[PDB]
């Protein structure tokens, strides 16, 4: 088709000569300014009502989102829907602006179809992100009713002495613009902000961020997720799972990078520090999903992330647990016509195995 004639052109031509000529963070930033220009290949694919879910309050017209990191200040939003996908995340966005690690902080491992980053929460701070937010609050509010939620990602300063703060000060400040609300608790790029996963201080956390999110006006008050780590402990996400459900918190999201280092890995820059992400973290991903999922008894929505770069990877985290799914790394390799092969092939597949549609196949492993 066109759609497999640009899926094609962009993953063995256009990506790896641009990906050639351009040192990867220069490459992140010319990515973010042609999504905010619209400069990109027509999204072919028109989602059909089979790719509709519905959780955490919302419509989503389909379950491919983009992942944290990609859009870190929200400059590249109304880009991000035209590429396709069914919601955008933004941030992480700190408290104030920060600059984040010295430069090279990113690095491309090709052999692995991954990458590795430090950005170190690298913010324009929540006031600039407030404001550009501002700009098109109406704007979002249709693309919300019309299926296309919007989530934001809050981090905590550097210097910050007291991590709750930063977060409720996240939640005063962009909870008003978001549909859901991300507590990142598991960079691996930030000294002791894993620590924040630990059972008595996310019980503490994630109580303080409640409280602020419950004093909003009702038609401004998000969903809480929490962002969790792919290297917890078996005793960590019992934990996690405990205080979830003790606490009401709306969804996980399912994970994050991985500070662990996978046995094959080939690029030359596997050893640089840094979460990984990409096709070696896939399956890490998958499992954690599957044992969130279990430890919540499908109660708590899920948003899977890691190592998507095709329907069958989408499918996979759905069947595990997933309710949605995010990607980043795959649109490193393949640019923007991934997405309407994520969700064409998910498409398929979910005819091909007996589903009515994306509802009827999460968490579906789990009844086998
Ligand atoms: C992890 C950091 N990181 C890296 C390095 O590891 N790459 N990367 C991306 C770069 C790109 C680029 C680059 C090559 C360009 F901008 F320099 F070309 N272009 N495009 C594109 C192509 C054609 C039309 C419209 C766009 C947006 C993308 O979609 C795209 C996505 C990305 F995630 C990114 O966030
Ligand atoms: C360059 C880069 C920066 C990231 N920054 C953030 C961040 O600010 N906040 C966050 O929650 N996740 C961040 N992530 C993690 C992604 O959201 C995602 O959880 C992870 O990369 C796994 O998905 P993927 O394999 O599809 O990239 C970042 C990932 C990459 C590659
Ligand atoms: O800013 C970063 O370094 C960053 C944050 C995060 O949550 N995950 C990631 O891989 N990097
Ligand atoms: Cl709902
Ligand atoms: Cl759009
Ligand atoms: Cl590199
Ligand atoms: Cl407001
Ligand atoms: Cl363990
Ligand atoms: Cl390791
Ligand atoms: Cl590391």
């Amino acid at each position: 088709a066109m759609a497999t004639g640009d899926e094609r052109f962009y993953a063995e031509h256009l990506m790896p000569t641009l990906q050639g000529l351009l040192d990867p963070e220069s490459a992140h930033r010319l990515a973010v300014r042609f999504t905010s220009l619209g400069l990109l290949p027509r999204a072919r694919f028109q989602d059909s009502d089979m790719l509709e879910v519905r959780v955490l309050g919302h419509k989503f017209r389909n379950p491919v989102g983009i992942a944290a990191g990609f859009d870190k200040h929200g400059e590249a939003v109304d880009g991000l829907y035209k590429m396709g996908f069914g919601f955008v995340e933004i941030g992480s966005v700190t408290p104030k602006p920060q600059e984040g690690n010295p430069r090279p902080r990113v690095f491309r491992l090709p052999e692995d179809q991954a990458v590795i980053n430090r950005y170190g929460f690298n913010s324009h701070g929540l006031s600039v992100v407030e404001h550009r937010l501002r700009a098109r609050q109406q704007k979002q509010a249709k693309l919300t009713e019309d299926g296309l939620p919007l989530g934001v990602n809050l981090g905590k300063n550097k210097t910050s002495v007291d991590a709750a703060e930063d977060y409720a000060e996240g939640v005063r400040v962009l909870g008003p613009l978001a549909d859901y609300l991300v507590v990142n608790v598991s960079s691996p790029n930030t000294a002791g902000l894993r620590s924040l996963q630990g059972k008595a201080e996310l019980r503490r956390l994630l109580t303080k961020v409640l409280q602020e999110r419950d004093g909003l006006r009702r038609v401004h008050r998000p969903a809480v997720l929490v962002k969790i780590a792919p290297d917890l402990t078996s005793q960590d996400k019992e934990d996690i799972a405990s205080v979830v459900k003790e606490l009401g918190i709306d969804g996980l999201i399912v994970t994050n990078t991985t500070v662990s280092r996978p046995a094959g890995l080939q690029g030359a820059l596997r050893s640089e520090t840094g979460g990984l992400s990409g096709k070696p973290l896939r399956d890490l991903s998958t499992q954690t999903i599957r044992e969130m999922y279990a430890l919540t008894q499908g109660r708590v929505p899920i948003i899977g992330v890691g190592g998507v770069s095709s329907g069958q990877d989408a499918l996979e985290k759905i069947r595990a647990g997933a309710s949605l799914v995010q990607l980043y790394t795959a649109l490193t390799f393949w640019g923007p016509p991934v997405v309407g092969k994520v969700k064409r092939e998910l498409e398929a597949l979910l005819k091909e195995q007996g589903f009515g549609g994306v509802t009827d196949a999460i968490g579906a492993d789990h009844r086998r």
